[PDB]
Order: C-alpha cells, then structure tokens, then sequence
C-alpha cells in the first residue's frame, strides 16, 4: 500500500471531524483552573467555546498508543524506542510516553545515576555551543523517542546547552464548538443533619452549581506539518512511518477516545479531509497491517538505537 | 510583465494581503518581552493588536531566501554577494545574511581577522570629514551584500568614521489585527501529580495561564521606498534587480512564513496592491525565471565585489 | 491668481493640512531622549502630542529645495543669492541654506581668513550705534542670503555690534496631533554565538522597548506673517517674490517630507487656508513656472549681490 507519494510535496495535511453527543443534547467542557469554561466571541459575532485545549487532545492521542497492562506499546507499534523509569525496588514508576514534557521530565535525565544524560551529551556535544541543527537533533531524539518527533520538547536543563535545544510540535489538534448555548444546573449534598449540621466537618446541606453547554456544530481539527518532517530529512522511510503513525493515532482516538469527560459523551458522525483536496484516508485495519512492516524497515536502517527500550532507575 | 514602468510612474510601492487562520478562529500573537500581547486602541474607536514587529518580518523575509545548511542562496538568488563567518576549526559558524546586524555584527569587524573592516575603512577614510554621501555608502554596501541595501545598517563603530554612517530600510512590512477579541485558556501539568507539588525542586505541580486572540480582519502590509533607492542613482538595471529581489522576497515569504508561532497558522486569501493603482503584480514563477539574468547583468556592470562571497574568521 | 492682491490686504497667511499614516495606524513622533515623546494635556482636557518641532519643520522646508548632488538650487530657485564654504581641497563643506545657524556659523564669518565678515561689518557699522533698523538689515540679508529672511538669524558674535542684531522668523510651521492614544511595543536583539552572552561586549540576547502612538486627527500648521515683510518694505516685487518662494517651499514639502522618519510614512489628504478666508492657494506647477521670472525681476532691481553665489574658504 502506497501513501507517501500522495503526500511527498504537499506542505500540510488538514483533517476535520464532525462530532455529536452520543446521548442527550448537552456536554461538559474542560474546567480551566482560572475561568472554567473558556467561552469567547467569534469573528462573525456568534458565541463559541474551546471544548478542550490542543494539549488534552495530544495527551489522549498519546495514551491510545500505550498499554499500561504491560508497560509496552500496543502490539502493532511494538518495538518503537522508549525510555522507561523504574524505582529502587524495580517497579515501573513512569515512561516517557506518559510523562508530560518528554525527556525533560524530572524523573528522566535527573536523578542519582543518569545513563541517558551521558547519551544526550555525547550526541549533542557538537551543537552544544553555537549554531544548532534540527536534523542532528531530530535524529538524536528519534534514536531514543519515537513519538516526541510529533509533539516536541524543550531541553530546559541548563547543562544541556543552556536550553538552546528546542523542537516544536508537528501534529496538533483540538475541538471547537460553534454558536454555543448555556444550560445551568446544581444540587445539594443533602446528608441528614440530625447528628450534625455544620459544614466545617463536611456535614450539612451544602449547595453547588455547574454550567452545561449546547452547540449545534462541534468540530475536531487535526493538522500535520509535512513540511517540517521533510525538513528533518531523515529519509522517505521515516517520513512514511511518521505519516502512518499519525493516521493511526487519529483513527484510534476517533473510534474509541470520545468519552473525554464523565458528562462529555461524544460520537463521530463523519471524518473528511480538507487539504490536500480529494485525497483519501486509509482504514484503521490497513494501518494496523502496514505499521509493523514500516517499523521493521526503519529498524533495519538502524535509525533506532539498540536496545529500542532503554531502562533508567529513579531516586533522589 | 516588466517591472521598470513602475520604476518610472511612482515614488513608493504599497501592497497588502488578507490573512486568514488556516483552521479554527483564534491565533497566538507575539509575546513582547515587557508586556506580552501588544494590544492598543484604534483611532476609529475600536481595539486592535500588532501581530508582530516589522523587524521580525524583515528577519523572516530574509530567512525565506537563504539556506544555512548549504551556505548559499536559493537557486534564483545564487551569485549575490555575502560574507561568511568561519570558525577556527573551519566550520562556518554564521554569515552576515543569517545574522541580523549585517556588517555591524560584533563577530564581523572584530577578532584577529578583519579584512572586511579594511575593505570598508578604505572609503570610510573619505567619509571621515565633511558631509556624508548616501549614494557612496549604498554603493559600498552593494559591493559587499545586497541585503543591507534592502534592510538598512548602522555602523556604530567609532573607528568607522565616528559611527556617522546610517541607512534606513527601503522595504518595510508588518501584520496587524483589527477589532480583536480575547479568548483565555490556561493549563496544568499532568506528570508528577501523585508526589508532592514542590515546584521549587522542579519535582512538583504547576498551573499556568495562556491567552490567544480572535479577529475578523488580519492584514499584512508591505511598503517599498522606491524614492530612496532611486536617489542612490546607481543605475537602472540595478533598480530592476532590487525591485525584483524585493517582490520575490514578498512572494517567497507569503507561502513560507504563513506560520509564525506554533499555534499561529494562517493562509493568504488574496493579495492586493495600493500604489500604483491599476498595476498587476507578477507571479512567483516569472520572478524565478527573470532574476538570474538581472543578477548577471548587474555583475557584468562590475558593481559586485569579486569574488562575490567573502570569508572571515572569528575568534574571541 | 496673482499674489499681491492678498498681500495688499491682509496681515498674515494661515494654512493647515491634515495628515494620515499611509498604511496602518501607528506612527513614530520626535524623540528628544531627555523627554522621549513630548506629550501634554490640551485646553479641552484631551491628551495631546506635537508630532514635529517647528524648528525642524523649518529645517526641512529649507532642505526640500536645494540639491546636494547638483550643489545648487533646484531649477526654479536657481539664481537666488547664496554662500557656500569650500575646504582646502575645493569640494564644498557647507552650503549656507543647509546649515543650522544660517549666516552665523563657525565656518562662514569665522576662521583664519574671512571676506564676508568684512562685507557684513561694512554694511552694519552704522547699525552698531543707536537704534537698529529692520529695513537696512533686511536689505543686507536679501542681498547676501534670500532664504534666511524667512527663517530669521541671530548674529551673536560680539565683534558685530556686540551681537545686538537679530531678526525673527517670518515663516513658521509645525505638526500637531490631538486625542492621542499610546501603543507600546518592544523587541530583542537575538544572538547565536558559542562562547557566552556577554552583553558588555555586544553578545547575547538584549531586550528593548519602544512606544508608538495613534490619533484620529493629526495636522500640520503653516503661518506666514505678511505684516512682517510689509514692514520690511524691500519692495512690492520683493514681497511678491518672497510670497511665491514660501508658498512653493510648502507645496513641495507636502510631497517630499512625508517620510519624516523610518517608521512614520505620513500622507497628506487635503489642504485648506484659514486666513485670508475665501482665497484659493496656487498649484505647484504655477509657482514652479512663475518663480524664475520673479527672481529675474528682483535681480534686475540689483537687490541680489553680484556674483549671486559667494565663495569662501575655511581653515581652522
């Protein structure tokens, strides 16, 4: 199955998914720590809502590839390089796919003993001072992390070139709602106040309120930066690998990732491409069938480090 | 069509372009160091925001025309003069096009090797007393690098005739959003949720606030000062060269700098011209074809220094 | 229309022109760093800003005519009296029309040898004692420098009658903006060298701040006191000449001084007269045609000294 030729010169891939609630007619947006529901006024003079940020979408698209039941990739993706962190007793604390800021985690790259630290220093020493090459950085990163190449990292740690080394996203997505109405609701924790009726110790009839939103058009947008992955220039095998991996993430999220929140019950009504016009998207079973071959090819080209999975122990 | 009729008709060239966000309805403007988003109140009585600084637009219009990996211009521009800065180990640490201070860059004119310093002093000695001839300076800049002619230079060095010499930029451009509106959305760290929130160790939890804007009209403005370059009087063919170089830079940025921040991604809806009225801008393929011949013509006029490329070594 | 009808009638001529920025809304006003932008509160309580100083508007009105490469007046103004200072080599250091203090300077009337010093002293000896007469000084200036009459002079040298002689400006103009709102901005000087960001040596990142302004009403005022020149009484033909010259200088400044600074790029929209009311100002082509004939007439009266151009050298 050929897909990279149809995406070998186009600068970016745009995909748009039309969502609808599974049951009822309402949904719950993300509770930002300051404002809660981040509603805003649209350019056309109509109310709009950021259903959830372009970060939560990324963390979900990143979880749908991992399996905590084994602390390893799902079988189709098995073999992709990843650093995994163990405690002093050998039980797995965390791995770089679940961490937030990748190799910049405080568990990773910082601790009592640091193998991956000396690896990163040995790799990037030539660029630690002066001009930085995003190709030499992207290859060093792909050596030890197979998906950060889609989400970026900031090597803030001062001893690593003062934090000069940086790399932005290549895949991004978010959900947006048009013409949002509001519904309001609340309740009271009506525990009987016969033995105690003071809220200080949690008794009483304490009330609460919460808001709910109604929108006739919710959209999930996905954007893939083909130009930058070409600008890495690691090889057409790597390019087709990363395109297939991104399509895989999107399909799995779209099929069974749409319970974003307890009251956020969502369904997919139709996916379509926006740019390039007239293209066709692979099916999920076809990506499942292709992925292990493309990963094998890239492993045979030696771009991955060996062993693919690398282990580090965390303690102060 | 040929471009010299415009060099006869008018004193200045004015263009504007309608930008639209590629997806969604909101974007990330520049974060200025002192204040963040540079919003202000408009004379018409409506709020608006400066998307980015005009000198950042200049650095981008320069970036879209040079390849640091190859250490040479894009194919149409090749052969134009430039100075490359060498490291003691022979690897090119930078060049005066990549750097933003052009000849004034502290790595240039400084260190144990300063051949370009004398190549300027040879005529700065004439400029030391009495008046200053802008056409003579513009000639000696065209002799060294045709980009400085386009973006201006200040020769602050005391030995360089007391730092008397300056030249304002002929091409200027900026983007601003009218009637802007605000959409705020913060976030929090996922990782390290279970352990203590000791932010000062780095081993902690951190929430943050983030803000992005909405606008019904974003425009990029481009201004080319024909009067000043004409008042250099270096020729007509050199004027054709500079106007082609500028209009190529515009078209070559209009399809590359469409994204400026990782969350700020736009596309051009249309391009329009203001001064002169009724003129039609040439296509990018036409400039691509014409430009090498104009460069060779001006080289045949003997304006460029020989060799066109200059090498200088920097140590400190 | 002829000029002398209004000169016989009215004591002063008042005109105003309302400006706009050609692109965008912001502009850069004058920047005396001991104050920065000069802002103040108006009579009606509104905030106010003088955009350009009157003395600098005058220096521009005197720099718009004359030509540096031709080293002489523009063709319409050609033939009017002037003095230029030559160096030892023989290339003119200082035309007097360009210089700040006009007929008073360390270059003219000061130096190892000086002819013009005696030429003025002879004509001012009878003004050394008793009351000074404006008519005699105005005659002497009109024979030596026909433009210094409109801008005024102060002969501070104690050798010239203790410096008692002085003459106020006849033409005054300035640019003023009303109901101003500020628009702050900034930037950073980036760097990419290997060793260190020593700002004391010019390396490393260095931020900076700048302030721009906007206004819904900005205009330039012009004032010419016909009473003052009528009080000089050099003649009706001389008055007609000076009125033509002033009008011409304004009508050309309006299409050559708009680019006051690198970031201002103003643009005139309309021009209106305030006193005399009901008058119609001439067009630029008419003054451009008429002016040489009036210079011929006044030369025929013998008011201009012969040779019209005075040559003098300077040596310490």
């Amino acid at each position: 199955m050929k897909l990279e030729p149809l995406l070998s010169d186009v600068p970016r891939l745009l995909m748009e998914a039309d969502l609808v609630p599974v049951q009822g007619t309402r949904f719950q947006p993300t509770g930002f720590p300051d404002l809660g529901a981040a509603h805003y006024e649209g350019p056309d003079g109509r109310p709009m809502l950021l259903v959830e940020s372009a970060q939560s979408m990324a963390n979900r698209l990143e979880t749908v590839c991992w399996d905590k039941d084994a602390d390893d990739w799902v079988v189709p993706l098995r073999g992709l390089p990843v650093v995994k962190v163990l405690d002093k007793a050998g039980k797995p604390l965390t791995n770089s796919v679940l961490e937030a800021h990748r190799l910049n985690s405080p568990y990773i790259l910082e601790g009592k003993d640091k193998t991956l630290f000396d690896l990163l220093k040995q790799e990037l020493a030539h660029m630690e001072e002066g001009p930085v090459d995003i190709r030499k950085l992207a290859e060093t990163l792909l050596k030890v992390d197979a998906n950060a190449v889609l989400h970026g990292v900031f090597l803030a740690k001062k001893e690593l070139a003062g934090g000069r080394l940086r790399l932005p996203r290549a895949l991004s997505a978010f959900i947006e709602a048009e013409d949002v109405r509001v519904a309001s609701s609340g309740g009271v924790k009506n525990d009987h106040v016969n033995p105690s009726g003071d809220t200080s110790r949690g008794f009483g009839n304490v009330p609460f309120a919460r808001d709910e939103y109604v929108s006739p058009r919710i959209k999930a947008y996905f954007n893939l930066d083909l130009a930058q992955i070409r600008a890495f220039g690691l090889g057409e095998q790597v390019d087709r690998l990363l395109i297939a991996l991104a399509l895989y993430k999107v399909r799995r999220f779209l099929v069974h990732g749409l319970r974003l929140r307890t009251a956020c019950d969502l369904d997919c009504q139709a996916l379509r491409v926006t740019r390039p016009e007239g293209w066709e998207v692979p099916e999920l079973s076809e990506l499942e069938a292709a992925l292990p071959g493309l990963i094998e090819a890239v492993a045979g080209e030696g771009r991955f480090a060996q062993p693919a999975v690398t282990i580090v122990t965390y303690e102060k």
